[PDB]
């Protein structure tokens, strides 16, 4: 293609309908310097190894014309077609005998180049749904093959899978590919001991159309047999190695196939490859695999003889009666009827999403994770109005202020604490939004690579959440010590979703950037106050707090403007943040204790970032109160009490409070930066209207 | 070896399922039926389904019920393959392992049911059939092996 121009539309038409040229003798079917020339051009495009060129040297004209006509033929093809069987009918030019007597190389050296054109074609088509359809089928195509009875097919199948298979990572946790995987090793193993003399060596494989040889000798099925068995353990450990949930669950539902359980008594090695893989914290695995066959069992036992309405009223009945058993059977069997029907049924879907938020537990939580994961694992097509109802119940929770997003009460204080009401803490209580975050984390995580419709979902969830507010009394999220989990966790999703590349344009970046900003600097804007979980539970949220700090750290991405406006924001919650872990990994262990210690790596930088800091001098640090002020008066208040070892912090938050005391009203320490005008000086009686201020302690 | 292990386990946990699922609405004559129809029929699915769905009646109640007893040992010996011989053996070993107290009549019962099949004369009591010489046998009856079979 570079003459009349639709004469090459024409050729691509024309090469998208044409057939194979196919093949009986072949060289007896069909100037130096023009040889040459086209030898050449032969070993530019395809560039070889020199073994290859050198067999190519000693060619005449009609081989080469054939070779560059199936060049070009293929490539045009593979190009402008639509059939769904691109790169597999090169295959076919592989099971021909009269090109494998001739004296292969240079047909697979062409099919290289073709497959590499067919891949990056493919690599950035969309993100849709079929398209992950048709790429399961291309890596069964590619596993049924890796163990053809010629010996270059299998080796360029295996090379041609580990491409696939490095280039598309999220088909190792693929639900399609391991049921494959063990069928062929199941077929494979049944064939090893045979009666070796007997006939008909072929074979078939269930629920796909396809068929397996196998060669004669004991020893070659042996060593085949025991060849394949590496590449399903190998790639079952990397996939444990990132995304064990998924997989486990995976696992769990290949486990209870009602076919295999007759045969279960004979050999069957792919359930004990299985159950080999997944042993080598097996209390919940048996659990949630008996409850769900035992609950299958009896929805299937009761539906022998619509139906909705006993199991919704058992489920009403349950919740208003508060029984734990009953609840949880309820759902169980609620579930099982679901997964097996015909249609979604909307509002069973929605009495499940909906369930848990009439009893908000840990063990009514649990449940409805156990019953989520099975319902996800077992269904197919039913990811986006699951995450629809799941957001909206989320959303709900959000504006009825349930967990973490409950209001706040005062405690009293124990300088005037004589009268009757004695002093004692008051946590709040959030176990259930611990384990929901860990649950949207990893099914985030999974949904980036799979689909790209949930990520809106997502963004529409996190966005809705938080709030520019930071101030006195009004921040959409509590603020006591005992809830700096979830709420730093909950900041380092959103962290992680910024960073990884899919939000397209770049006006909704700034606002969740300005929403995380706000949310963290308004976590800072009330006194310290010491811990009261107890001694587990508090490794983990400094564990969280180091991590978010890294996170932050790492981030670095009219353009001035707001790149000094985010700098030094920065620059300030990286500060604070610094010194709260310090702080609190302070108040961990008292003594020293080497034997109790915690991550090594992001201490050492932390302690850094503690000492450059610390190195500063008194200019460039009474700017940092002037932007605190800027961003709100409560942190510049704040600020001296988190220690800095310099007196002109207090002189600055003096003279600012002085210029204009009617912004802060709050009793207990904004009154002593004002109520000495001069400790003895004696002067200057003015701007003193203290009428204004609230009672402290006597 | 350990797909027994998950078979068994599995079969056990989805049949008492069910027949929990069965009893929440006597109940002994369709199940009777069933295993009936299913050995007329000579179908295997069905023929494990109701073995299974009557060892885990029997396993939950509250007397031996003798007839649902006899049915289950009297069972087989009208389907005499390895098959039905495994489905027995399994179902036998759940039933010694879950009810307590019924070893001596299921002992009785058994010992009866052999020594039906021993004078029935059905495996390796049968009886012997003369095979073909090859000197003296090149008409239609020519030599082939017939030997017995007997694997349960």
């Amino acid at each position: 293609e570079g003459w009349p121009e639709e004469w090459y539309e024409g050729v691509c038409e024309i090469a998208t309908k044409s057939p194979l040229l196919t093949f009986e003798p072949l060289r007896s079917v069909l100037t130096p310097a023009e040889l040459s020339e086209l030898r050449s051009t032969i070993i530019n495009l395809l560039d070889p190894p020199p073994e290859v060129s050198a067999l190519i040297n000693k060619l005449d004209f009609a081989m080469s014309t054939y070779l560059l006509s199936v060049y070009r033929l293929e490539y045009m093809r593979v190009l402008r077609s639509t059939d769904p069987d691109r790169f597999q009918v090169m295959f076919c030019y592989f099971e021909d005998k009269a090109i494998q007597k001739d004296k292969m190389q240079c047909v697979i050296a062409v099919a290289d180049k073709v497959f590499d054109a067919f891949l990056n074609m493919m690599a950035d088509k969309a993100k849709t749904k079929e398209n992950e359809e048709e790429l399961e089928r291309h890596a069964q195509f590619l596993l049924v093959n890796f163990n053809h009875i010629h010996k270059r097919i299998r080796r360029v199948a295996d090379k041609y899978l580990s491409g696939l298979v490095d280039k598309f990572p999220h088909l190792l946790w693929s639900g399609t590919v391991l049921k494959t995987m063990l069928d062929i090793l199941q077929t494979l193993s049944l064939s090893l001991s045979a009666d070796i003399h007997k006939d008909q060596p072929y074979y078939d494989i269930p629920d796909a159309p396809y068929r397996i040889t196998v060669p004669d000798t004991y020893e070659a099925r042996e060593s085949i047999v025991k060849d394949f068995a590496a590449r399903c353990g190998m790639i079952l450990q990397e996939a444990m190695k990132w995304a064990p949930t998924v997989t486990k669950s995976h696992l769990q539902e290949y486990l209870n196939k009602h076919q295999n359980w007759v045969s279960g008594l004979s050999q069957h090695t792919g359930l004990a490859m299985a159950t080999e893989s997944i042993l080598h914290d097996y209390s919940n695995f048996m659990a949630s695999l008996n409850l769900r066959n035992r609950y299958a069992g009896e929805v299937y036992g009761m539906i022998r003889f619509d139906l909705n309405k006993m199991m919704v009223q058992d489920l009403h009945s349950a919740l208003d009666r508060s029984h734990p058993q009953h609840y949880t059977q309820a759902m169980f069997k609620l579930t099982a009827m679901l997964i097996s029907s015909k249609d979604c049924d909307p509002q069973l879907l929605h009495h499940l999403c909906w369930g848990p938020l009439r009893m908000f537990n840990e063990h009514g939580m649990e449940t409805a994770l156990a019953c989520w994961e099975w319902l996800l694992a077992g269904k197919d097509g039913v990811e986006v109005p699951f995450m629809r109802e799941m957001a909206g119940a989320w959303h709900m929770t959000v504006e009825q202020k349930f967990g973490l997003f409950s209001a706040e009460i005062k405690e009293a204080d124990p300088l005037a604490a004589s009268e009757a009401s004695q002093p004692k803490p008051c946590p709040p209580e959030v176990t259930p939004h611990y384990i929901w975050i860990d649950f949207l984390v990893q099914r985030f995580e999974i949904a980036k690579y799979c689909s790209s419709d949930q990520v809106e979902i997502f963004s529409s969830l996190l966005q809705r959440s938080m709030s520019l507010n930071i101030g006195g009394a009004k921040g959409s999220m509590n603020r006591h010590v005992a809830a700096i989990g979830p709420r730093f966790k909950l900041l380092t999703l959103g962290l992680s979703l910024l960073h990884a590349d899919v939000v397209p344009n770049a006006t909704i970046r700034n606002v969740l950037r300005e929403k995380i900003y706000s949310t963290a600097f308004d976590y800072f804007s009330c006194p310290p106050k010491f811990p009261t979980q107890g001694e587990k539970r508090l490794r983990e949220d400094i564990s969280i707090m180091i991590k978010f700090w890294t996170a932050m750290f790492s981030d670095k991405k009219r353009g001035s403007q707001l790149h000094k406006y985010y700098m030094k924001r920065r620059t300030l919650l990286l500060s604070l943040l610094a010194t709260e872990i310090e702080r609190l990994i302070t108040w961990y262990n008292p003594l020293s204790a080497p034997e109790l210690e915690l991550d090594q790596a992001g201490e050492n930088s932390v302690a850094n970032w503690r000492s450059k800091y610390i190195s500063l001098s008194e200019k460039q640090w009474k700017d940092n109160v002037n932007l605190a002020w800027s961003i709100s008066p409560y942190l510049a208040v704040q600020l001296p009490a988190r220690f800095k070892n310099t007196e002109a912090i207090g002189n600055e938050v003096t003279r600012l409070v002085r210029l204009d005391p009617g912004a802060v009203s709050d009793v207990p320490e904004a009154i002593k930066f004002l109520v000495t005008w001069h400790t003895i000086d004696a002067d200057a009686p003015e701007l003193s209207h203290v009428l204004c201020w609230a009672p402290t302690d006597p």
